[PDB]
């Protein structure tokens, strides 16, 4: 047999990435995982997780490599994160944060012959941990990403390290989540595979990645777009950039988390 479906898979690859590709990889990779049915400010709102049938779970991105290796990231679309990888005949998951997480990851690489789940979530804060590096100390850019798509495939071997690993998820997430989550943050990766030279993020990256369920609820709370409280930001510089409403959101943040549901008035 073959029970229906199966989960979209978007493409991309590092060998000759160009702004283009990568701009027509990341605009794929939204465009699987919003709707379409939610939309405020002008700005997608990922799908509720309450009653999304399993079908429509998870999106897959298939990585490759100019060394031609290939790796498959599993994302949820409730939240466009990283919850797991197959590499050939494993594939590994990040520990589920509840019981319905772990029954869904288990609709995902069904044929695998060796599936695995870390004991370990997949946060930013445990995979820093585990790297001994600090988001701020982790270049990111094609060449990152290129050996992190090699690190990931050779993890079954014994190739390579849980430090590397882990610093190797730190790349993925942040060049194909964030930049997914943050027009901001996909432009900065552009630059970066434009003049193909790697860098750490700076702290106007970091202060978004670290603001996007804040910014998300505070959206969505909104006063006709207006915050009660203020959310501070910063430039790349480290200074503090503070932000009172969407407005000046709307060319940053390309997807929301679901919070609430939208209070009457704005899709009619
Ligand atoms: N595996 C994984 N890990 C990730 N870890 C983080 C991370 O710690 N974020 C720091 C906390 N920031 C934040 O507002 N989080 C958030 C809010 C709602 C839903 C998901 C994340 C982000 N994305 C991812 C991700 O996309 N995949």
């Amino acid at each position: 047999m073959i029970f229906p479906k199966q989960y979209p898979i978007i493409n991309f690859t590092t060998a000759g990435a160009t702004v283009q590709s990568y701009t027509n990889f990341i605009r794929a990779v939204r465009g699987r995982l919003t709707t379409g049915a939610d939309v405020r400010h002008e700005i997608p709102v990922l799908p509720n997780r309450v009653g999304l049938p399993i079908n429509q779970r998870f999106i897959l991105v298939e990585l490759s490599n100019h060394a031609e290796l290939s790796v498959t990231l599993a994302l949820d679309v409730t939240n466009a994160y990283v919850v797991g990888y197959r590499a050939g005949n494993s594939a590994y998951f990040f520990h589920p944060d509840n019981q319905e997480d772990a029954e869904a990851i288990t609709h995902l690489f069904t044929d695998v012959q060796n599936r695995y789940t870390f004991a370990f979530g997949g946060n930013y804060d445990r995979l820093e941990q585990l790297a001994g590096n600090l988001r701020e100390n982790i270049e990111l850019g094609n060449g990152p990403l290129e050996e992190a798509i090699s690190a990931l495939y050779y993890y079954s071997t014994g190739g390579t390290q849980l430090p590397t690993l882990a610093r190797s998820f730190i790349i993925c997430i942040q060049m194909i989540s964030e930049a997914a989550r943050f027009q901001y943050i996909e432009g900065e990766m552009r630059t970066r595979i434009r003049y193909n030279r790697r860098s750490a993020p700076d702290p106007s990256v970091i202060t978004l990645e670290n603001s996007w369920g804040r910014l998300s609820t505070a959206i969505q709370e909104s006063n006709q777009g207006a915050f009660a409280s203020p959310i501070q930001l910063q430039r790349r510089n480290g200074s503090k950039f503070s932000v009172y409403d969407v407005s000046i959101l709307i060319p940053i943040i390309a997807l929301m988390v679901y919070r609430c549901a939208p209070p009457p008035s704005s899709q009619f």
